[PDB]
């Protein structure tokens, strides 16, 4: 999608092509709301290829 995928997906590259990241580094990095990143995290994982680990580590997922 517009910049605004073309920065999430330069997030995840920037820190680790293939890994996981935190909401505090998102937010931090894209200087987005904590409101936002939760939205379309859930939003882009209706196609099941974004993922968000809600248990023991605090951090979302890839799909």
């Amino acid at each position: 999608y517009q910049d605004q995928e073309q920065r999430i997906l330069k997030f995840l590259e920037e820190l680790g092509e293939g890994k996981a990241t935190t909401a505090h580094d998102l937010s931090g990095k894209l200087g987005t709301p904590k409101k936002e990143i939760a939205r379309v995290l859930a939003s882009l994982a209706k196609k099941g290829k974004l993922q968000k680990e809600a248990g023991t580590p605090p951090l979302w997922k890839i799909a």
